[PDB]
C-alpha cells in the first residue's frame, strides 16, 4: 500500500549515495544510535509502523543489541526484509525472523578475499613468531630474541569449513607450496573442492600442520574447538582463526599454547572480543589482530553496496539477492 519505509540501524560509512538513492522508492528512516531499550520504545511507539525493510550491520549490533527472538518479537508487523551487512550473521535469529514472515540477506562473496588476504597474512606471522622481530627492530634491539621459524612449503593446511573464504586461503595458500585438506559436514562437489582434499573431522585434526576454521558460530560449533581437538592435533600445530572466535574453548587453547602442544596461532578473533584472553594476548610467539579481516576500502564498499541492492530489489521485486541459506 502507501507509505513504506526503510529503516536504517547504525552507519553506512561508504554508500551513502545509494542508500539516498532509495528515497525514490521509499521513505528512509534512520536509528544511527540509542541503546536497545529506545530502539525497542521506538517500535512500540507506532513510528516505524511504514518500515518494510531494514538495513543493518554486525557493528550496528552495539545500537540495538542482537535481532533475537526478543526483537524481532517487538518489530511492526509491516517488516518483511532484513538485509544485513556481514557474511556472518549469528547476531540474527533466522528462525525467529522466519516466523515472523522476514526474508533475511547477508553479504556472502564480497568477504571472501579479504578475509582470505589477512588468514595468510596471520598464518606467515605465526609460523615466524612475527611479533617478536616487529617488536625487536621498532625497539632498536635488531633482531633481539627472534626465533627462527618454519616455511609453510610442503606442509598440510586443514580448513574446517570449506566455503568462499576456505578456497581463497586455499587458493592463496597453494602458491606458498601447501597440500590442501578439509574437512564440512558433507564432501563438497569437485568444482567447489577446487583442488582441495577431503578428510573426516579426526583426520583433518591428525594431519593438519596449519589448522584453519571457517564455520557459522551457533550453540552447537561454539567450542567445537575444546580441550579434546586440541589434544587430537600435531604436536607443534599453528592454529588459523578469521572466522568467529568463539568455536574455540580460548582458554583451552590457551593452556595448549602453555604446554607447547601448539605453537602458536594467527587470530584475528576471539571468544569474548574485543577482550582477549590474557594467556593470549600476552604471549609474543602467537600473532593477534584484532579483527581487521575485512577492514578496507575495497571490500567494505563492495559489502554495503551488496546490502543496498538486496534492498533495492527487495523494495522493487519482493526478493533478495542474497537471502541465507536457512530460508532458500
Amino acid at each position: 500500500m502507501p507509505s513504506q519505509a526503510a529503516l536504517l540501524i547504525g552507519d553506512i560509512v561508504h554508500a551513502r549515495a545509494e542508500w539516498e538513492a532509495l528515497s525514490s522508492l521509499v521513505t528512509l528512516k534512520e536509528f544511527p544510535e540509542g541503546g536497545r531499550e529506545k530502539f525497542l520504545e521506538n517500535c512500540k511507539s507506532g513510528q516505524y509502523d511504514d518500515v518494510i525493510a531494514i538495513y543493518r550491520s554486525n557493528i550496528s549490533t552495539k545500537h540495538t543489541g542482537p535481532f533475537d527472538r526478543e526483537l524481532i518479537s517487538a518489530l511492526p508487523k509491516s517488516v518483511k526484509y532484513i538485509c544485513h551487512n556481514g557474511a556472518g550473521y549469528d547476531n540474527i535469529d533466522v528462525d525467529a525472523a522466519t516466523e515472523a514472515g522476514i526474508a533475511i540477506s547477508s553479504t556472502p562473496i564480497a568477504v571472501n578475499n579479504a578475509t582470505a588476504d589477512v588468514a595468510i597474512f596471520l598464518m606467515i606471522g605465526a609460523l615466524r613468531q612475527a611479533y617478536v622481530p616487529i617488536t625487536a627492530i621498532r625497539a632498536g634491539e635488531w633482531h633481539g630474541k627472534t626465533t627462527l621459524g618454519h616455511d609453510p612449503n610442503g606442509k598440510t593446511l586443514g580448513i574446517l569449513g570449506m566455503g568462499g573464504i576456505g578456497r581463497e586461503v586455499a587458493r592463496r595458500a597453494r602458491a606458498f607450496g601447501m597440500n590442501i585438506i578439509y574437512h564440512n559436514r558433507n564432501k563438497l562437489p569437485p568444482e567447489l573442492e577446487d583442488g582441495a582434499k577431503y578428510v573426516s573431522f579426526d583426520e583433518l585434526l591428525a594431519q593438519s600442520d596449519v589448522f584453519s576454521l571457517n564455520l557459522a558460530l551457533n550453540a552447537s560449533t561454539r567450542h567445537i574447538i575444546g580441550e579434546k581437538e586440541l589434544a587430537k592435533m600435531k604436536d607443534g600445530v599453528v592454529i588459523v582463526n578469521t572466522a568467529r572466535g568463539a568455536l574455540i574453548d580460548e582458554k583451552a587453547l590457551v593452556r595448549a599454547l602453555e604446554s607447547g602442544k601448539v605453537a602458536s596461532v594467527g587470530l584475528d578473533v576471539y571468544e569474548n572480543e574485543p577482550q582477549v584472553e590474557p594467556g593470549l594476548l600476552n604471549n609474543p610467539r602467537a600473532m593477534l589482530l584484532p579483527h581487521i579481516g575485512t577492514m578496507t576500502y575495497e571490500t567494505q564498499k563492495e559489502m554495503e553496496l551488496l546490502v543496498l541492492n538486496n534492498l533495492r530489489s527487495a523494495i522493487e521485486k519482493g526478493e533478495l539477492l542474497t537471502q541465507v541459506p536457512e530460508q532458500k
